[PDB]
């Protein structure tokens, strides 16, 4: 198994603390989104560890992460708005938080981002 998480305590806690009011994946995406955006000490920065190359190799684009994307896009994945400080610098795009590594951010922001990544790797249940 992935073993990124291996004890059910975090699954019981998140169930009883973050998505108590939600019973379907669309609602639970909004539960995740709400607390995550409220926890992100945005704006911040990261590296977009983009795997989408033709060779499927990782590529690393330095980005300023403006905040979460519109909630309407985030019904399925925790998207974030990003500016290409590693390239274009003067324009903005959207990225999967799932495809980013946060840099030089506050501990509670880094932990929220890490916990999304760990959850997603442990299983995309919602």
């Amino acid at each position: 198994m992935a073993s990124v998480e291996r004890d059910e305590t975090r699954e019981h806690r998140i169930e009883t603390e973050i998505i108590v009011d939600a019973e379907d994946k669309e609602e639970r995406a909004m539960g995740w989104y709400y607390y995550l955006d409220d926890t992100l000490e945005f704006p911040f920065m990261g590296k977009w560890k983009k795997k989408s190359r033709k060779t499927s190799t990782i590529e690393e684009k330095t980005v300023e992460v403006l905040g979460m994307a519109p909630d309407d896009e985030c019904l399925k994945d925790m998207y974030v708005e990003v500016a290409d400080i590693g390239g274009k610098d003067d324009d903005v795009y959207t990225a999967k938080l799932s495809d980013i590594e946060a840099i030089d951010v506050d501990d509670d922001t880094q932990e929220a981002i890490a916990d999304w990544l760990y959850w997603l790797a442990r299983g995309y249940k919602f």
